[PDB]
């Protein structure tokens, strides 16, 4: 039984783009060049595929940011600039794919990721095929929620509601932790 892992800050849900543009400027405020924040995205699951519907960004313990994109009729400008800021990294799991997606859906090139598999690997001294929650596992000793219900579910249904708030953040808040840990091990 190992403990779960969620998100205990605050969760800032925005859903307009000029709401998330003014955010995410905000954002870029605060941070300077060094500075991560965790990233990772969700999307819904016959010949048409599914673009991205949300954007995660989680800058500390006590505040993670939700971007509703699939909610906007407009990719927001200010997050379109953080993003692709060379500055501020983005640590996340499976994020090269995020950039790819981010790419082809909006023409967003997703600046300065860290893929915390492959740091992982080099820190940990091994070659695995890791997971989010086999990292979460190993490196925190916490557990996540992984069950479809929610994984899987409509993300692009507005609103989100208050499970699928806390996975999405949850995730890019994982993503923060496990880099802040295998970035200062002893």
């Amino acid at each position: 039984n190992l403990p779960f892992l969620e998100f205990p800050g605050s969760i800032v849900y925005s859903y307009e783009a000029s709401d998330c543009s003014f955010l995410s400027e905000d954002i870029s405020m605060r941070l300077s060049d060094g500075d991560v924040v965790g990233f990772d995205m969700e999307w819904p699951p016959p010949g048409k595929r599914s673009r991205v519907a949300v954007i995660q960004l989680c800058v500390s313990e006590s505040k993670c940011y939700l971007f509703h994109i699939s909610s906007m009729s407009v990719f927001p400008q200010g997050l379109k600039m953080l993003l692709e800021n060379k500055s501020i990294k983005k640590a996340g799991v499976g994020i090269e794919g995020d950039q790819w997606k981010l790419l082809r859906d909006f023409d967003v090139k997703l600046e300065s990721f860290v893929e915390l598999t492959d740091v992982a690997n080099e820190k940990l001294k091994c070659a695995e095929t890791w997971s989010l929650n086999g990292l979460v596992k190993h490196v925190l000793g916490k557990q996540l929620l992984k069950d479809k219900s929610i994984r899987c579910s409509n993300w692009s249904n507005f609103p989100l509601t208050e499970d699928q708030k806390l996975y999405a953040a949850t995730d890019a808040y994982a993503g923060l932790i496990i880099y802040q840990k295998l970035g200062n091990l002893g």
